[PDB]
DNA sequence: ATCTGTACATGTACAGAT
DNA sequence: ATCTGTACATGTACAGAT
DNA sequence: ATCTGTACATGTACAGAT
DNA sequence: ATCTGTACATGTACAGAT
């Protein structure tokens, strides 16, 4: 009930969703196909829709986008940067509308995001039908964020990603373990769709700093927040509901209004609650420990397993289980017993942070 | 425990398998390669398996195979055959054949024929014409004999015809997103070669859903997991096979059940798993009571003389036009009989 | 004259609105 | 409960290219 | 266009554990 | 008797090479 209301509260507005997605696909259409013109580097990208809002978990407002626009890249190899798994040198065998951004057979990401960026940046002051400008580049940042002022703000990242359709990579091999969940043909149908590769583009000054790329699944997690229920009926029409799409977004908005008060926060993101709730969902793979009467238990038992992750020290990538999220290496102990003790207040107190 | 022991005696040989299909992949890739690598007609035409082999619910032996040559045809109109449900004119290479099916058919037919002549590693020869099938059957000696049906089918890709609107009522049982993107594939006609003497018998076609139904047949749970090994077992297809099994005794022993065929029992089947949606319904430790009631609503088929097409609901395979009230009387003695007795004739 | 990338045309699940 | 806008998958038409 | 290479589904088969 | 784990076999989707 109280649950219900928040909901509720975070239910976003058709007539907001109508005047937002009018303005944004107007820009992304005008970018997209000005990388098809002449002699771009970019032609062949492509448009993949991702995130919250093409996930329908988007919550309070419609005014955050994210778009891939995807480069398929034949004929590629990767090696692993330093074991972590998550981050691969690009390289290339033969010898080319990409050559300006080799460096000696391996592909800079900064240098091909610059590119990006500058095209981008180009086509956004020609545009004078919308009020809308790009963000100063944020370290760690795969994208090209613009900030529309549709009087409404919005922000809409274009990601830049390499597309190789060749198998996963190892790395890769022991993640998505949703057999017991989903099934084994389904795991089958989506490690044979493409992967792919968007720029880690960090700043700390480590050795192939502007050469290094990131896995990415955004398109894994679309297709699996659409198709998440042991039940092929799972929130259909003739099916029953759930409340797992429901349990994400009240987690999504705790750690949003939390991040908005405490910049002690700042080394989290909602992904760590998206990767949560797909492990979450694995271990709880019936459509029953998701009934839409048991809304509390469900989001209590997704908190009680976030805190013994902060706790632990341990989150796992998803899709490549190697790769701890919540490592010291990334986010440091007192950030992390910090959120702990900001959860489990909430948790024992009634969630007074939903009534801000 | 007795169904049990029945299911192990239906069970294909993993020795049986192999040499069958090696057997019939040989004659299979030659006729299709003949089919494009020789100005022909059906100069695109692709492969696609079908039937019981295919959805693993063939029983006893691998001795009949069924295979699709379909052929994308583009802008064709469909006209429906006096509101058949399941018949159609075709209008719009083919130039030579509104499309008949029977010339169609012919030349087709011809192509086979004269390929099989050049055989010389396997003993297969081609089986002679039945009035009321759409394919070309090839008789396989591999010692074992083996039929295999090469069915000529037009692709559509196009909406399905209006008479389907109402078919496939998959919505609680597999959902609308299947049935949303099954329906998005394509859809196929194949000859009505009827012999009956009645008006355009010799240009209608016949839709065909076999690629939809292979689908459903290996993906027929409720549960993404149904039937996966990181799943649990249902007993769906032991039932098919079980009910497969008494059609097929009861026809080997009695001409009187020559209008009834296996396609009548997959498409009750279908009915039932509509019914009883629930993977819990079609626990293996149930597999008695399944099967009987899969036996009882059979039963209330013949009754009422009411059988639809599972994709094409006004299309009764049950009408007298069809099958005589007296044919179906006749099953349902025998049935009731086999059920009320231990199904004796599950020992022969 | 034919070929074809681009974008219209069609249909419907999802979920907000009434 | 029904009505309805957006997203998205897939089929097709045609201006501009060849 | 046409074909092999790859990966894993669907099966059968059998021994050791239950 | 059934369950589990490994071996063994064919079918099928699609990337990539020619
Ligand atoms: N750190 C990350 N590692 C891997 N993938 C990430 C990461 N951050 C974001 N992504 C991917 O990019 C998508 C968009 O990122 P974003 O931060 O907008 O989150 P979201 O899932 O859209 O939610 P919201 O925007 O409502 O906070 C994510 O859904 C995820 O697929
Ligand atoms: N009367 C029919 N109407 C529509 N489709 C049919 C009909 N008969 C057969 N088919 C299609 O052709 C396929 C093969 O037919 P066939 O008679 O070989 O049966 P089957 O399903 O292969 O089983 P079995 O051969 O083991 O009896 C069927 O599964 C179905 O897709
Ligand atoms: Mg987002
Ligand atoms: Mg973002
Ligand atoms: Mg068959
Ligand atoms: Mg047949
Ligand atoms: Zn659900
Ligand atoms: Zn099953």
């Amino acid at each position: 009930d109280k649950l219900k209301k928040v909901l509720d509260k975070l239910r976003l507005k058709r007539k907001d969703i109508s005047e937002a997605a009018e303005t944004v696909n107007k820009v992304v259409e005008r970018l997209l196909r000005r990388m098809q013109k002449r002699e771009s580097e970019f032609k062949g990208v492509e448009q993949l829709n991702t995130g919250s809002y093409y996930e329908h978990v988007k919550i309070s407002a419609p005014n955050e986008f994210d778009v891939m626009f995807k480069l398929e890249v034949p004929r590629i190899e990767l090696q692993e940067y330093y074991e972590t798994g998550a981050f691969y040198l690009v390289k290339f065998k033969r010898i080319n509308p990409l050559s300006h951004f080799l460096e000696g057979e391996v592909l800079s990401a900064t240098k091909m995001l610059s590119k990006f960026r500058k095209i981008i940046k180009e086509e956004v002051k020609e545009i004078k039908d919308i009020d809308v400008s790009v963000e100063k580049e944020k370290p760690g940042s795969p994208a090209v964020t613009l900030l529309i002022r549709n009087p409404e703000e919005i922000s809409v990242d274009i990601i830049l990603a390499l597309e190789s359709k060749g198998s996963w990579p190892i790395s890769t091999k022991e993640g998505l373990p949703i057999q017991g969940w989903l099934g084994t043909k389904v795991r089958t149908n989506l490690r044979r769709e493409p992967f792919y590769l968007v720029p880690k583009n960090a700043k700390d000054g480590n050795s192939f700093q502007g050469e290094t790329w990131r896995l990415s699944f955004s398109h894994t997690e679309k297709y699996i927040l659409n198709n998440h229920g042991i039940e092929k009926t799972c929130c259909e029409s003739s099916g029953a509901k759930c409340c797992r799409k429901e349990c994400l977004k009240l987690m999504k908005y705790l750690l949003e209004q939390l991040k908005k008060e405490f910049q002690e926060l700042d080394a989290f993101c909602s992904y760590h609650v998206k990767t949560a709730i797909f492990h979450m969902w694995t271990q709880d793979p019936q459509d029953s420990q998701w009934d839409p009467r048991n809304l509390s238990s469900c989001f209590d038992k997704l908190l009680a397993f976030f805190l013994e992750c902060l706790r632990t020290e341990k989150l796992d990538h998803y899709f490549i289980p190697k790769f701890n999220l919540f490592s010291q290496e990334l986010i440091d102990r007192k950030s992390k017993e910090f959120l702990s003790k900001k959860i489990e207040y909430e948790r024992n107190n009634g969630f007074p942070i939903f009534d801000k």
